[PDB]
DNA sequence: CGCTAGTCGACAT
DNA sequence: TCGACTAGCG
């Protein structure tokens, strides 16, 4: 996520309710119900004990929009990004910390603040995931799981026109170059929009209002994919591109202590990781669902070596990357544990 | 003013 | 998990 972003382009929110969007198509980034419904039973969940609350949480948001005239499609996360694997270590560890010292906590006593530990230790599991799939299907509602991040999945399907608005609580949507994203969004559809062509209505945000500045912008300031310089925030990167009439971003990049006027030392691999996060979020593989097959979020430029490209993910046969798609395959085992064919009645 | 890093709440009784 | 919020500091 984009840290500070939504209060960076406060101007471009707006108040809304979902019944706006009655006879038309709404994707879901439902890892956000998934962990909000997980929060009310985090303790039978943190002790492996059966529960299935977040289902029924994350079903009456859906059925809430059913009742509007909305058709959903909920997207879950599927692989995790070979960019980010110290960094789901990194936090698994945290979330084990949690737990066991949320144990030690019941121990001695205190169940209020166990509570709050044992509520950051939720780990959303595919098991979970698949649980609230069927739950819906159930409904008739559509479902699909991402090759990998459900943000550039979610992206993809805005951007092609399949659907009209992205339900998310997650900004890093913003930087995918979404065009409509719906944050804050209640039980009843009480929620907060976001438009792209909105931008504009920021002063602050200058001329950064292009797709490609605005991703150079939340990438500058500090990404999930890479780490920002020290002292450089949302406010100083618009800065730099304001300030910079250059198309060519990393001679710009080579000068932020000059558009700054700061001592600013630029290594030579935040180079390197700064391409490869611009890498990621233009051309991370995602899964059409009308062709079904691998494909990355935006159509590779003739600049761009497609070769090198791993971190965005790696390609599998299409055939596998429908049934992962469908929930049919395990993204560990690689095994079927479902046979879901949508064909025979996104 | 801007940025860093840490805290805190969410759900729901 | 993510944003909102804030003390501390350049
Ligand atoms: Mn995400
Ligand atoms: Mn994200
Ligand atoms: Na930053």
């Amino acid at each position: 996520g984009i840290q500070g972003l939504l209060q960076f382009i406060k101007e471009a929110s707006e108040p809304i309710h979902v019944r706006k969007y009655k006879g038309q198509v709404v994707a879901v980034d439902t890892y956000c119900w998934l962990h909000k419904g997980a929060i009310a039973c985090a303790e039978k969940l943190a002790k492996g004990e059966p529960t299935d609350r977040y289902v029924g949480f994350c079903m009456k948001f859906v059925n809430m929009l059913l009742s509007h005239g909305i058709k959903p499609i909920l997207v879950f996360d599927g692989c995790t990004l070979p960019s980010k694997k110290e960094v789901e270590r990194s936090r698994r560890e945290r979330r084990q910390a949690n737990l066991l010292k949320g144990k030690q906590l019941l121990r001695e006593g205190k169940v209020s603040e166990a509570r709050e530990c044992f509520t950051r230790s939720i780990n959303i599991t595919h098991a979970m995931a698949h649980k609230v799939i069927k739950a819906a299907r159930s409904q008739g509602v559509d479902c699909l799981v991402a090759p990998y991040e459900a943000d550039a999945q979610l992206a993809y399907l805005n951007k092609a026109g399949i659907v009209q608005a992205i339900i998310t609580e997650d900004s890093d949507l913003l930087a995918f170059g979404c065009k409509k994203v719906i944050l804050k969004m209640d039980q009843f559809g009480n929620g907060l929009e976001i438009d792209q062509a909105r931008l504009g209505m920021c002063r602050q945000l200058g001329d950064v209002f292009t797709e490609e500045k605005f991703r150079y912008m939340c990438i500058l300031s500090g990404c999930d994919y890479l780490s920002s310089l020290r002292g450089i925030g949302l406010a100083k990167a618009c800065k730099v591109l304001r300030l910079a009439n250059n198309p060519d971003i990393v001679k710009v990049i080579k000068k932020i202590g000059h558009y700054l006027k700061m001592n600013i030392t630029v290594p030579e691999d935040y180079i390197n990781g700064f391409i490869r996060a611009n890498n990621t979020f233009l051309y991370q593989l995602v899964f059409d669902p009308i062709k079904r097959k691998l494909i990355p979020l935006n159509a590779y430029e003739d600049d761009v070596d497609p070769e090198t490209l791993s971190y965005a993910g790696q390609y599998v046969d299409d055939s596998i990357a429908l049934q992962i798609a469908l929930g049919n395959k395990d993204i560990n085992t690689f095994e079927q544990i479902d046979d879901y064919n949508p064909d025979t009645a996104l």
